[PDB]
């Protein structure tokens, strides 16, 4: 099941980043809107969160090794941090946070594609409900923004 | 009191067409404010099924009929019902609801009128309360919109 | 594209519209020993219709689409149809009713869950896969009052 | 003077209307016992709601409401009979039946009254009382495969 | 007779009933805000008793009193008119005397069931008692005074 | 006083006025019975708040303009305040508590007769609800000092 | 104390039987009533599992050894177990469940005598508690079943 | 203001205000953000009474006498109160809480330094906890309105 | 579907001799981390139950007829029961829950691919959930003992 | 009932004394086991303060003066305590809470046969109850340090 | 921290003697106010409990070793108790209680003033909290008997 | 660092890598003590997350700018991390986190100090609060450990 575990460990990496980004959009986050989307970033960090410690101990389960310190989160994910800025508007924080959720979405598809091809239908259910919610969270942040999904 | 009966059919109807209506609010709404909104039209409905279900069974109480065919509903409205369209703005949505609102409170108000003159007490207890929070809903959303209640 | 998911997903908005509708019907109509649970539980029953619906409203808009939001619509796109509430007919023809509804409900759900399998779909897929499990279940209990077999 | 009376009229029949109820919650047996026994209560929780209230609402009116058995008997006009196993189920709900019609009634003439004198605070604890009675009768008549017959 | 003090215990108990709501009802003094819902805690309990007490009678194959002139002839408890100008002091004394006929009840019926071999409807009057000698310590307290069951 | 806004508004000014007090009673009162009384007196400062807002709500959405500075609060209410004095006994202390909520049910009936007369149901209603509780305090307020309610 | 650990023992094989019984009129039953039934049949088991393991583990606290396998279950218990049939009626079905409790309110006799004899008044009272609610629900049965409890 | 008493007392005078100002915004509001911004000063307004209650009380604990009348409160405060205006824009309603806000964190500051001078540390940590709290709110209100806290 | 009944129908007698088992090493337990290990078994237990309802109430619903007394249970068990032993370390004990839980996930592998092949997907998904946590505990339980999962 | 009296007064002493020894235990404990059982003292000791106050209640229920000072306390008391030492193991911390457990079981014996004898079936009940608690503990506690409970 | 150690170690002794006089207090109680004051012993109780339990851990934590036997409390304590009566009124009781209080209150605030010196912010803290609400107590009690605080 | 932002932003960094350690204990553990210690990191990682907040918060309130990516907090956080490793022994893993919290409650001695210095005495509060946890947690830590706390 190697190629499962990788995917999990690419995931724990990635929702790590996620998270660190997320919290960012909720410290420097300025403009009409920020009562509403301020604690909405503690929703997404916390089911984040679920998603991550969800995916590490499947990982664990199925004999794997965690990354489990900064550097390795660091260097393993795809997304990419910036420094934070409070001069970014609400619509482009919200952008961003659609952003790292159409990565996270495509992430999980092929979590639940590799995991399919190895025959872990556990691990594949796992990606399933996270991809499920992420891809309603694109539908409700897009909505905000004025836009189609566009999945 | 063969009129409270009457009414109160009226109003199963009307309330049934107006849940569809706060539906198609809920979830063809787009842009800022949906976050907010959206699970706004959620209380709203749940408030409409409320008065739905206690008019009807009220009628039933009193020896009626209600409608309860989604052809019934419709023809015995006098609301009107267009396609879902997602370029309506949040702010054209929220005056919908709140045209939808006017006729509801007007209709318990008839409502009223009815029952107090037939002396049938209850049913003219059920909608002054269903009239007074519709009302509250009015002023709360026309104050969204920049707006006195104008009732 | 996800077509036939999708469309799956509206026919669905559409047949659980009417099948709230008829639920509420048996809910008010209903006349004869054994009422006294069987209204409440129709109760339970329309909210986890509604649940579905909403649902499945939600991921039909997440997927690009336009669900069905009128009456209009609704009607003329279930295959349910109604009849004016009746309060002379049985308890255990009102749970018959609710039977066939159901029984239609579980063929959709399935027809649902293939659709989305075939399309690779698969959140839509659970969706589908979730609700047969629940309707199922209702017409082993449905059935069972009725001295019946499920008869899936 | 006749808000006053009306309300004491509902502590003793509610009070009795309580007793009746109570019997019934015993007496029961036959099929539909599990779901009728515990409705019983919510009946009986019920009518002792609107006792106290309707009481409490004499005494802050300045009057006295009935508080012994004794007064409750011989004001009430509702009948007791002795407690029987033999009694249908569908009998013992016809039984509240007709007990709730009384106190729907008795609430109607509350409302009347309270209404002709403009006590409205009486007024509506009558009404809110009678909704809710009258929603039971269609259950209960439900239930007896028939119309609420209000 | 087990039955026979678990049906007396029901007419006892609804008469119990009837005179702390009065009490409830007709209470006027310093004390009242504190009082007058204590009330309805000891009508909660007593009514606790009443059914459990009944439905074990109904149990043994009993025929509960279940009419005001069954518990008004079988119940030796008096009622008196409510009046509003008993004292404080008055009004608890009375919840005092209703609790000590109601544990001196309790105390026969946990007697006759346990001759009889009854442990179940022993233990039911043990309970019942058990409170309302704790509640008399307590109100005997308020009043300033010792339990002296 | 010619209508139902003018009434929901002084019931503004008085309730504002009535708080003020019973929280001068909550905080100088002294003397047996203190350990009830002075939590009772925040029971009935949060009821006197929630028709405070009620009523003012209520005149938002018939289209006035509640009181809402002290200044107004102060001159409008028909009710009078004292400094705080610790050496008013407790028996006094509620005896004026009694004395507002007289006056507060007496001003709810004008409020009720008004609203009853221009056919304003909802604020009507709004009316008997408050009186109706008062009344009931005033009831138990009395029993306290050995009164009947006497209203 | 060898006859209270003896009977202590027997209540773990019957009661253990008696939940299997139960399990099968909950998963068999059909006929009118079902709706209502089948989850008693669940508040029921729960009841009797609550009773197995305060009995035995009052049997380990005596320094006794718990039937704890389906064989002791099975072979020691005198209650007898027949194979499922959905054709029972819901009334021969509750006749049933009256047979197991009837069994069981009699043997929890036979603890309490047992008990009562040795001294061991824990174990009575475990007993007495568990005798006292099975009794309870034999009265309740029997008036579903149109019957007097007949203890 | 030259002690903890004084301080204390000031405190009540000013709170009561604050929180009569914050009744008006939420009364007066207008415009797009209402519907969270309504239910927003409720919350304020708690915060506030709670402080007013539990420094009120430090006063009575400490030998004082609470400001307990409108007439002591609006002349003590040196808050500013105006009549309500329904045309005043969000951004100008949530400018004016935070010019309250500055202020009761100012007073809170002196209560504090006043306190520890005294060694007062009860009142002490009182004040600090109440400053921590606005200092936090101001941050929000701001970021709401696009700019840095400017403490 | 005659392979999913089969299945569902083997699970049924498994799970009962599971939970026979785990009450087993509930009750016979003794040795460091009985207070940590002794509640554990009863969550174990609960969740056993879980499964076992569910899919004898799915091979019902499909038409079958579930094993339902214990004679079924012990015969059609792959599982094997011995007589309770207060001599069994805690280490021996946790061993022989991991013995009984591989077993269970093992044969949840079967339920799960035997309904995939049928295309019960209802049933496949109820064995998929039940392995999943099944797993997942055979890590804890496995991490107790000092050692990798080895699923 | 001057014996029942009697030993409830025992039981007051002895119970204050408990309640001090276990608060020890929760101090002074070290070890390997630490985190569990640091809390569950504060279990026993809310159960050991339960039964205080409840036998100490029915004593002054009784006409009796219940012990009530420290004095009092240590001087009845036939359970001896001796200073915190942080040296001592967790199996012997936990043998320690186990002797004074045997010694309450007895006590509650003791107490059980006087009231019995008296016929105090009140009092009777309350150390049953009690007794009934505290040999469980006995049972747990001997579990964990690998031992039978050995009553 | 000799001396921050050595008054967190007083009060463990005071507290629990204090606790033995709220528990005289409770018991022997009698006269008008028994219903209000008798559970109201139980909340300073539960109060004075809590504070023992911070003070002492915080003194372990600080590497100290509490009292923790009767004689420690009772030959440490300046606290002094004498033997319950019935026959003292309830304002003698509650005067009781006011002593016990102005006694704990200056012992937290000599508390705050050693830990203060020492630098050990952590057990400053943790004695003026405390401090605050004793402080509150008293007001309250003194209240009650008619008095100013008093501080 | 030589201000209350500079430590704040500091403990920011830590907490984080603070965060990511305990997540590692968590996961990686085995042995004796897993099923106790392994949660009791999620409510380890919980706290933290709550001062990481706060601290972060508390940094903007006072126009700072948080380090909000993982860059940021590896590189300035003084803690340093290694690669998951399954054999670490539980005493090991359970010293790890003693080694971390002596840090933090270093680190926020020295938050203290500063704030202190500076007169933030918000910032101080929030120091002093999140120290006495953490020692307590040391305390207990070690307690497991077979230790004094050693602070
Ligand atoms: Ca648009
Ligand atoms: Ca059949
Ligand atoms: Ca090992
Ligand atoms: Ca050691
Ligand atoms: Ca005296
Ligand atoms: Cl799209
Ligand atoms: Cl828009
Ligand atoms: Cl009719
Ligand atoms: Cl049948
Ligand atoms: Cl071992
Ligand atoms: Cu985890
Ligand atoms: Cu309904
Ligand atoms: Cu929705
Ligand atoms: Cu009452
Ligand atoms: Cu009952
Ligand atoms: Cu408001
Ligand atoms: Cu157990
Ligand atoms: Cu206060
Ligand atoms: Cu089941
Ligand atoms: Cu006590
Ligand atoms: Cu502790
Ligand atoms: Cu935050």
């Amino acid at each position: 099941l190697a190629d499962s575990k990788a995917v999990l460990n690419q995931a724990v990496a990635d929702l790590s980043v996620a998270h660190s980004i997320l919290h960012q959009v909720h410290w420097y986050m300025r403009g009409r809107g920020f009562m509403i989307w301020h604690p909405k970033m503690d929703e997404y960090m916390e089911e984040i969160d679920g998603y991550l410690d969800e995916m590490s101990e499947r990982l664990i389960t199925l004999g794997g090794a965690p990354f489990s310190t900064l550097k390795e989160f660091s260097e393993n994910s795809q997304l990419k941090e910036v420094l934070g800025d409070y001069n970014v508007t609400i619509e482009e924080q919200l952008a961003r946070v659609v952003e790292v959720f159409r990565y996270l979405a495509a992430l999980f598809q092929k979590g639940f594609d590799v995991s399919d091809e190895e025959g872990d239908s556990v691990t594949n259910d796992i990606f399933n409900v996270a991809k499920a919610s992420i891809e309603k969270h694109i539908w409700m942040l897009q909505a905000e923004l004025g836009q189609a999904p566009k999945l």
